[PDB]
């Protein structure tokens, strides 16, 4: 599946940047190299934390036109219930924004127990980079939308 | 109950295809063989993962007209909280799409602890294929809708 | 409280019929015998499972006019997380349908760990039939709605 | 803070009346004695159970005009998952009704493990009556609304 | 990032004031000192408890115009399930208000097991004041909104 005409938006948070960067890279590279997406057609915005993800995406969806958007963030369990509540709220938020707008929203949210799990799913320490999968999913949903 | 005039949509994810195929088959066969649904009147779309299910269904519901739709996906517990949050979000999502559109959405989502449980509910290893039940449910809700 | 003019709708699922029948009976009998509701004024629809409850109710609410509706279903914990997710989604769904329509929706949903608990709350094995309470609640909310 | 002109609505369920009455009293008395709210300006409706709370409040909010409303109910953990699902649904429902209507809805819902805990929070057995706090909150939000 | 023209709203609850004051201070000081936000351009409202947070914010969002709002509250686990249900409802409520209005809502909600954890995240006893981070997040989201 190739989408030379696809316009993709990527909004990522900045918490746990060590895990986030590889994820964004994987997503971008895969779209470009495996799906012929054009670098100029990929916008990359960022927000402070995962909580801002739904809101950041919604604001951008109103500004420009995209065929698909990927929300990327990394939530790690802490000592409080903060993680549980934010996670639940962000996941529902992302789903709402996609259903409300009609624009496919790909879930690049990692909700892990600790750092190691995040890094692993970002392709480090022998793991598989999940951003790659998200890249392909974005392309696919973008096309099926047209 | 027979629905020769019913138009049914089936959207399934592609994760855990070993479990998904039998489910789709069961659903289709049952509708055709037990309810006189016409093969030509059954559309089968697919999406990457369960997360795309609500969005895929919504997009299609807008394109064409269906009497009922079946969302099929298989979520398996992993090492992180990913499973819990995606499950909760997809289930609420599917319910929303059905209530928003007025089109009956049948739940063919399996949320299991491991592969064996999925395969079992797909009719393998002595289990009962749940896709069959979903097929009948779709037909029934489609008729009651008219 | 008597509601001779009340029009009540009862939508019940068909899973765990052993527990469902007594519940419907209790609800109907109580409304008729204790509240003077007229048998002709009580519609009884059914759907495959609890998941279809919100959707079934919504469809009917659009067709005819009712003063109150009772959603009856029985969900039993199985081996997977299926029970937890369906339960949460159905409960939110029923609440939405009632708030969206302005029509009182009485919760006749049992979310139990096993069969015995269901049967018991259906008035068998020394238990109290909860359908009765639901019957009275429906009548009361219907009147307060007018 | 005094609100002589405030019109307050109180909707309470009837389950666990032993705990509910003290709560309503505390709320009413505090508003009157500490905030100069007029007895004639306080409406008190009731519903069967906590599930009817959101619906009861919504119906009344449409009938008359209020500056604030207090939802009072007592949910006690039983042997099934009933408590968990009803609790979650009612809390979300009350929040929705307030955000939808723009009318402040004060949470006078107790979600406890057993009777003792309820009675205690109702001011009995050495406890502090929480209805009092709700009374003050209602007055405060009602004023800030104007 | 500097926002001399930004208008920021801060709504905080009054429960656990020992933890709330430092949080508000941190937020305000950071915006002013690190982002050139003007003291006159920062409104600070308050509400009784965290439950009133979404409602308070919504009311204010309707009155005036803000570029971003920060919701600050502290919920501590008690002996009942009260904490769990209020937390879930408030977090979803805040997300809704931001998505509904299009105005960025920063989450300054602490959901902790005990006081010590709250104080610690408020910058006391060797901890880092989280209000600071919230201040920067507000400024950032406010600008990206314009
Ligand atoms: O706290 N842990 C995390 C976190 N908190 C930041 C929050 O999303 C937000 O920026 C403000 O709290 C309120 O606006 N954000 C993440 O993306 N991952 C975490 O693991
Ligand atoms: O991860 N496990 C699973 C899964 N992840 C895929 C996800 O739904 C989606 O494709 C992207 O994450 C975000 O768009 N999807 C499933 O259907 N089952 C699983 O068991
Ligand atoms: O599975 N257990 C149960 C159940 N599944 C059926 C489901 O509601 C529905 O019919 C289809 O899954 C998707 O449309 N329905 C119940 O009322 N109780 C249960 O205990
Ligand atoms: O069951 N326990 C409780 C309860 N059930 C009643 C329910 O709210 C309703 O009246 C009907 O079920 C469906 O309409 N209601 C409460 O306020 N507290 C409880 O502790
Ligand atoms: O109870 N514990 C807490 C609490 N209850 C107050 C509640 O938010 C509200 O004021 C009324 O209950 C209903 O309107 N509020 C908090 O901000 N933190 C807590 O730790």
């Amino acid at each position: 599946l190739k989408g030379p005409e696809l316009r993709i938006l990527i909004v990522h948070a900045r918490y746990n940047l060590q895990a986030i960067e590889p994820l964004v890279k994987g997503a971008v590279e895969t779209m470009i190299e495996k799906h012929d997406v054009k670098l100029e057609n990929i916008d990359i915005e960022s927000v402070p934390g995962s909580w801002e993800l739904p809101q950041g995406i919604r604001a951008s969806i109103a500004r420009n036109t995209y065929d698909a958007v990927i929300g990327i963030g990394v939530l790690i369990k802490g000592s409080t219930m903060h993680f549980e509540y934010i996670s639940e709220a962000v996941v529902h938020g992302l789903m709402r924004v996609g259903l409300d707008s009609g624009v496919p929203v790909i879930l690049g949210l990692l909700t892990v127990l600790n750092e190691e799990q995040a890094l692993y799913r970002a392709g480090l320490n022998g793991g598989h980079n999940h951003g790659n999968d998200w890249g392909s999913a974005a392309v696919e949903m973008g096309l099926k939308a047209l």
